[PDB]
């Protein structure tokens, strides 16, 4: 099964993970996991005021990691966010890089579930998740 | 506890409950309930390819625990043939009224909550009976303020 | 070449043209042009509080398959565009004394609509929200 | 004035610049401007298949007639192979402060005021100097009265 995700609900799930974010001032900035987790980064840096939002890019060699770009520190008073996690392959190796920083998605399948600190919504271990940005408003012939 | 439907979603719902209707040739044309079962009329018909289109008004002014039913405007016939469309049924007490005048009509809707959900043909979403849903046409994009 | 319309885009547009046909008390019902004016119709509705919402279901073949009774007095004839205004002539003839608006409006048939919102090109394909739909687009890479 | 912008419609102006910064094979990465020009970055990445996407946040603050500026986080070298992209550009302040911390970087934007357009080395919409553009992230889908 596919799960279709509009910008729209993305955004209403953002601002339900913002609110548990609360209050701002006890983050100090967002590290954004490329490229999932850039647009889900943004839409907390907007709820909560937040101008240090950095990034952080890991790409796979096949498996090995290869940390593309690295953002400073141990994570100590930031969020990490994701767009989803489906096994934790990824999150293992941002959860070493900062183990004291809050890892946070949107979206979390039951294997994953376990590594994240928080997540907005539960999605089945079989179900492929399009999200917007892989999207667009095109023609759609009709059925009959 | 809301239920947010945008127009994207509902256009989701509307396809996939176009896809059992078919074939579409075994279809007059579709009457749909004004107001709220515009919409999801015209995107079957769209669908379907049926410019057969008409519409069934029904007024209804709730006094503290009866309705005051009151039919503006009629489509004719006893829906034979015909799809009789509504965004949702709630407790069915507009249901139970059309399915009167159109007896031999395939009633559908695209939510249906468990009240309602016995008095139709067919429907696709499934909601809470405490659930109000936030249909697309009484929203719109504004302005909203951070969280924090 | 093509002019997309999206859902919220659309709502925009009948939610202008909703204020121009202010006061709702000055009107008994809409009928809408099927199937073009049905959703735009569905808004005029809702924002006016108008519940007498009826169609009319014209055919190229000029042949009418269904219409509303009248004349159209004090009803609002919608459609969600006007390219050269051949459906327009019908529609102006079947109800006289009714309101014809329309969302879009190209430079021929301009003349044919009482009011409308937004101005597109004679050459313009406006491609309408029910006829897409959110699917996966491939990278441009 | 006030100019509505949809998530639809971002993403629409987002992949006319893509395809004009084709080949993809040009660039190192993309450096996106914090917070306007994350989701705008963050589409170019996902079109032109770049992850290498870092950031540049700068705190504006403004006293009166004059502005303040503070670089809380910066990327690294001369933006050689770059693409510095923001949502904007509405006085070309912003723009000007990073075209001197990246003199070899492509800078880019969705939209462009008349004020700001000769700063930017490429953009898609053109924007009146009096219109407010509403952005995306700023708005949402809530229950809006009708107009009667
Ligand atoms: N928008 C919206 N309208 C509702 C909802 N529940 C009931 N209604 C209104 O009430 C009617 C259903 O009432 P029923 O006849 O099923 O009791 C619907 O046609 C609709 O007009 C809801 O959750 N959302
Ligand atoms: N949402 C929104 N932000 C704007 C607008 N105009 C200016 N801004 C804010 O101000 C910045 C541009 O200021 P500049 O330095 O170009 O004068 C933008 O990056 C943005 O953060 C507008 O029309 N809409």
């Amino acid at each position: 099964e596919k799960y279709i995700v509009t910008w729209d609900m993305l955004q209403i799930h953002a601002r339900k993970l913002a609110s548990r974010l609360m209050p701002s001032e006890q983050w100090k900035g967002i590290i954004a996991v490329s490229r999932g987790g850039l647009v889900p980064g943004a839409l907390l840096a907007r709820e909560l005021g937040i101008r240090h939002v950095d990034t952080v890019a890991i790409s796979s060699y096949d498996r090995e990691l290869k940390v593309l770009k690295r953002a400073e520190g141990d994570g100590e008073g930031f969020i990490v966010i994701d767009d989803l996690v489906d096994t934790g392959g990824t999150a293992v190796a941002i959860r070493e890089m900062y183990p004291k920083a809050h890892f946070v998605t949107i979206f979390a399948k039951p294997a994953g579930r376990p590594l994240v600190d928080d997540y907005v919504v539960d999605i089945p271990q079989d179900t492929w998740i399009e999200q917007p940005w892989d999207m667009g408003v095109v023609f759609v012939p009709p059925i009959s």
